[PDB]
């Protein structure tokens, strides 16, 4: 799915804690928005996540508790930069 | 080459700045050491790097100027945890 050739960084502009998961909103680079549809896989810091929503260059993903515990995505704070790569 | 199923996190234990490049030494989880050889590829926060050295659990990578520029790996500090996945 992924080459490990990161295409750029994206700022975490938002974290919604909901009852069973977290939504991360990231601001993607313009050159990554082209042809991006909901359901597409983007790896965040190497972790595969599914696009749930697109508002402009603001892209949403839903993170389960297991993803948060196994990876460092549990420790991000708003304003952090994540490596991003579409598949 | 990578699936984006992160296999775990690795502590950045050492950063050795040189000319141009920068060596990162990370402490890999035990279950990732088996069969790991120099020249092998591991994605660090989604960024594919080549194993340059293995000493116990301590795995070295050399990070080139472009990699530091495109990714967030330039901002890491000793003690940070990185997502890691072997190919
Ligand atoms: C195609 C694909 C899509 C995935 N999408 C998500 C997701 O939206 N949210 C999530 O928490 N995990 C997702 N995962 C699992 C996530 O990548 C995995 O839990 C972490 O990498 C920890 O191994 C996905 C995995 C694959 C293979
Ligand atoms: C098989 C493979 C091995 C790579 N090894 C390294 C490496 O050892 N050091 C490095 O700085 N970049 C390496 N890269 C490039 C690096 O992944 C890339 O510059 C960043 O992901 C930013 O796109 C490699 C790329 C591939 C595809």
């Amino acid at each position: 799915m992924f080459t490990g050739i990161v295409q750029g960084t994206a700022k975490l502009v938002s974290i919604d804690e909901k009852p069973n998961f977290r939504t991360h909103v990231v601001e993607l680079p313009d050159h990554m928005l082209d042809g991006l549809e909901t359901g597409a896989s983007v790896a965040h810091n190497g972790c595969c996540l599914t696009v749930t929503e697109i508002n402009g260059n603001h892209v949403s993903f839903d993170l389960m508790k297991e993803t948060l515990r196994i990876t460092n995505l549990g420790d991000l704070k708003v304003g952090d930069w994540v490596n991003v790569e579409r598949a």
